C-alpha cells in the first residue's frame, strides 16, 4: 500500500528504542556493580548485565535484517 514502506520504516525504528532503553539499562547497572566491587552481589548484576548484553546482539541483529528488507523492498 501506499505507507505500506514507511510502516515498515516506522516498526524497523523501534527497535532502535529497544537498543537504546536496554543500553542505558546495562550502563546503570555498570556504575552500580563498579562501586559495589569498589567497596558480594555483583554475582547477580553480572547475570542481567549478560542478560541485556545477549538481547542488545539481538536487536542489533534484528536491526540489520530489518532494514535489509527495506532496502529489498525499495530497489
Amino acid at each position: 500500500g501506499s505507507m505500506t514502506i514507511s510502516n515498515m520504516e516506522a516498526d524497523c525504528n523501534r527497535l532502535l528504542k529497544q537498543r537504546e532503553e536496554l543500553t542505558k539499562r546495562r550502563e546503570k547497572l555498570s556504575k552500580r556493580r563498579e562501586k559495589i566491587v569498589k567497596e558480594k552481589n555483583v554475582a547477580n548484576i553480572n547475570e542481567e548485565m549478560e542478560s541485556l548484553t545477549a538481547n542488545i546482539d539481538y536487536i542489533n541483529d534484528s536491526i540489520s535484517d530489518c532494514q535489509a528488507n527495506i532496502m529489498q523492498m525499495e530497489e
